[PDB]
């Protein structure tokens, strides 16, 4: 195809037969300013593809489609916003110079998020809005900037979580956005070892990112070798960042009439990425088999959450709660009588940890939030959903306004 | 004793355990002389009276002479706290592309160090400042940010009475002997940027002086007349607005409850009448009493207090066009009785509240639409409540 953007470290060519883009990474390392050559285009492409796979799986919207080759990938075509979106958890790097008196390692809670223009000075959100950027029919106002701030922090938080599985502190990051043909903002650049600052064991001294290359006043080929060896370690480490954690959410309904209600729970949880079993059993009509079924689920080494669905007077949830140590959530089905009956769920006898929820979606969310403590991906999807809902409100606000 | 400055001197006052600030007749944007210490001092004192009247905690006590005032002695935090409503001045230089007049909602608030480089809140925190035993942490910075915005908002509202747009401000904070942060130093025409009619051309602040490269005595005269005008306009900024809040109780038995309403509203600056009448047992006289209150040109809020089945509130509402609030007294039956207050017949604007403090607030929120000082105190109380929570949190933490 035809070239449409040239870059220090990458070229992006049109793909005219497939209505996108192809991004081709080059074997150069351009320490901000210094520039030398390497064998690193393959390392970056793989690092990148892996990250975008993690982010797609969380539900974040990206331009990334699939790897084309060992050095290139296919991207959805979109017009880039000329802002670098940067997130920090700690104070380090150029931030220390811009903010004298703040010591290295000062923790940003929530993560600090800053913006930078080309061509590369710092901009305020006000500056971005007054700049009146316009891409693919989408004019960038505070709503669009709000979304990108929130998205940037979120992507940092997800990856921060991922890297902690291999004992690495993600310290800061830079990403870039673009606007697709349909007017949607997508995460669109490249996230590799040039995009971030990584500390193993939270030890700055063990840094594995492109800061190693920046620190070099003089650059020998030997020096470049440790930087290639550093980036390869990171590309390798990413293969451990998407693990399959084992868990089961079991919904016990006291009667088969509660089916549609349970399927609403199931549908919600499965979309959050949960493994859900629907079971029918009564704590009144089949007391012994109820315990026997729950004991069978208790033969696991994975995580386990029970959801109790029982109309009228709910003894099922409290009886589970009394015989198991795994969390039990009560989700009575909808009913006119729920106003009277809910106290059979609440107000359990002393020493039972049964918790109560009133809507099927909210029960799946409780189960997700519990299991997300072990599966950063589920936890990612919960945060992504919050961003989705907030972004949808603005769409609605814009229509009634 | 002494503390020295460009525009002011602060001497100890040894007989009164607690400072005097003596204003100088100089203007240091570069530096010249005038007759303006008296203007500044008086400008300041009027500003501090208004903020004291809103409930803001200040070092300021009273005017001592024509050019001095008495202040509670306290150690200054070396930060200038700046609030802007509009984009202008050095902000434009620090944020290229943002046009003059860009509106900041909420008001933008930035901090500057005494050396004047800009600092972030992080820088202020990492500086580990310590005055009178008070180390300045994120909580203290939060308070000063929130108060600075609050103080700008109060003055913005006040200057709007004399048709002046307050565009930005600078204030300074200090720490008293008891470890409390007070709004201190001086607020005068050097402290702010004032535009009449929102017109940049008609500016009345020290910006006129700052823009001069060359400075004549005529130029100084126009600065004095501008500052004298501002001092003069400040006298119309604290006017007596007329309003009445009337509490009708259905029985003298509801006495403590109504007094709790009265007490709360009086703290917010409201004029309250407590009256006894029944909409059942004295229907015609109930109407008669509200028509007596309706002979005004001021604002009027009726609060109806009725136990059991409340016909009082809805009856007032059906017969008047002034806002009526229901505030039933506390009771076991309130869970049942409350629907007599809610669920009025169609065409009644009777609104309902359940706590006596909260009725007084509704009343004040309504009246504050016409009385910025009452409006001030509501915001000031929200600030008090939030700062109290942090103290309570620090003790249980």
């Amino acid at each position: 195809g035809k070239l449409l953007i040239e870059g220090k470290t990458k070229q992006v060519f049109d793909v005219p037969d497939q209505p996108g883009l192809l991004l081709n990474k080059d074997r150069i390392t351009a320490g901000d300013g210094a520039h030398d050559l390497e064998g690193k285009a393959a390392i970056s492409n793989q690092t990148n593809a892996k990250v975008f796979e993690i982010l797609k799986s969380a539900g974040i919207k990206t331009a990334f489609v699939k790897i084309a080759s060992e050095t290139a990938f296919l991207s959805k075509k979109c017009e880039m916003i000329p802002i670098e979106w940067v997130t920090r958890r700690l104070a380090t790097g150029s931030f220390l110079k811009r903010n004298p008196g703040v010591p290295e390692g000062f923790r940003f809670t929530p993560p600090k998020q800053e913006t930078f223009f080309k061509d590369d000075p710092q901009w305020s959100e006000e500056q971005i809005i007054s700049a009146k950027f316009n891409y693919n029919g989408l004019l960038i106002g505070r709503d669009e900037v709000d979304y990108m701030r929130k998205a940037t922090i979120l992507i940092f938080e997800i990856l921060e979580k991922a890297w902690a599985l291999r004992d690495c502190a993600l310290i800061d990051m830079k990403i870039e956005f673009g606007v697709d043909t349909e007017g949607s903002i997508v995460l669109a650049d490249v996230i590799d070892s040039d995009s971030w600052r990584l500390w193993p064991s939270g030890d700055k001294r063990l840094m594995v990112d492109k800061q190693v290359y920046r620190n070099l006043t003089t650059v020998t080929a030997a020096d470049l070798d440790t930087v290639k060896r550093n980036f390869a370690w990171v590309k390798d480490q990413l293969d451990f960042l998407k693990p399959t954690i084992h868990h089961k959410v079991v919904v016990f309904m006291g009667s088969p009439a509660d089916q549609e209600h349970c399927q609403k729970i199931a549908k919600a949880a499965r979309e959050l990425g949960l493994d859900v079993d629907l079971r029918v059993t009564s704590a009144h009509k089949a007391t012994e088999e109820t315990l026997r079924i729950m004991q069978q689920y208790e033969d696991t080494h994975g995580a386990l959450v029970f959801i109790a669905v029982a109309g009228r007077s709910n003894g099922l949830g409290p009886v589970l709660s009394g015989n198991t140590s795994y969390p039990v959530i009560n989700c009575p089905p909808p009913s006119d009588k729920l106003v009277q009956d809910i106290w059979s769920s609440l107000s359990v006898p002393s020493g039972l940890g049964c918790a109560t929820v009133i809507y099927p979606d909210s029960a799946a969310l409780m189960a997700a939030q519990i299991i997300g403590l072990q599966d950063y991906l589920v936890w990612g999807r919960l945060r992504s959903k919050q961003l989705d809902m907030a972004h949808s409100l603005r769409q609605a606000d814009k229509k009634l306004r």
